[PDB]
C-alpha cells in the first residue's frame, strides 16, 4: 500500500528527493527488538522525522556506524515533543538475545524491529535487500528524502534530517 519505487542506476551510493519527488511507504512495522509481543509502526512517529536504518551485530559497517547512529538519534530527540528519531530494522541476527545485547553494550537507546529476514525490503520500493548497512531518511510525512546504501556519518544525516525537522 504504498508508491515509492528506488533507482540507482549510475552506482551512486546517495540518492537525495526533491519535495516535490517524494513518494509514500506503507505503515512500515515489526516486532520490538527489545519488547518482544510489541509492534512499532511509522504511524507510532507521526509528524517526526525517522531514520531507518537496516543493521546486524555481525556486520563490520554497522558496528562502526552504532556510536553515529546513536549520535543521530539523541540530536533529532532534541530538535523541533521529539523532532526525530532513528529507528533501526535489525537484520539476519538470528539469536535476538544476541541482538538485545549488542544494542545493550553499546549503550543504543533507539528502537529497532526485530526482522531476521529483513522482510521489511519489500516495503522499500528496490532497495535491495543484500545492502547492510542502508539509511533511508524519511521526512514528517514519513516520505523518503535520501537513501544511503553505505555506512554513514552523523554529519552527513543530520546535513539532510534537520532541516527536514524544522519544514
Ligand atoms: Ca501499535
Ligand atoms: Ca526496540
Amino acid at each position: 500500500g504504498g508508491t515509492f519505487q528506488f533507482h540507482s542506476p549510475d552506482g551512486k551510493m546517495e540518492i537525495f528527493y526533491d519535495e516535490a519527488d517524494r513518494q509514500q511507504l506503507p505503515d512500515i512495522g515489526g516486532d520490538s527488538l527489545m519488547e518482544e509481543g510489541t509492534q512499532i509502526n511509522l504511524s507510532d512517529f507521526e509528524n517526526q522525522v525517522v531514520i531507518l536504518n537496516a543493521w546486524g551485530q555481525w556486520c563490520a559497517p554497522c558496528r562502526s556506524e552504532s556510536d553515529d547512529l546513536q549520535i543521530i538519534h539523541e540530536e533529532l530527540q532534541a530538535a523541533g515533543t521529539p523532532g526525530g528519531t532513528v529507528l533501526g530494522i535489525n537484520v539476519r541476527d538470528y539469536s535476538r538475545d544476541i541482538a538485545q545485547d549488542f544494542v545493550t553494550d553499546n549503550g543504543l537507546d533507539y528502537p529497532s524491529i526485530y526482522d531476521p529476514p529483513f522482510m521489511t525490503a519489500a516495503s522499500l520500493g528496490g532497495v535491495p535487500a543484500s545492502v547492510i548497512p542502508t539509511t533511508i531518511v524519511l521526512d514528517k510525512q514519513h516520505r523518503p528524502a535520501a537513501v544511503f546504501l553505505r555506512e554513514v556519518t552523523s554529519k552527513d544525516v543530520l546535513d539532510v534530517a534537520l532541516p527536514l525537522v524544522d519544514e
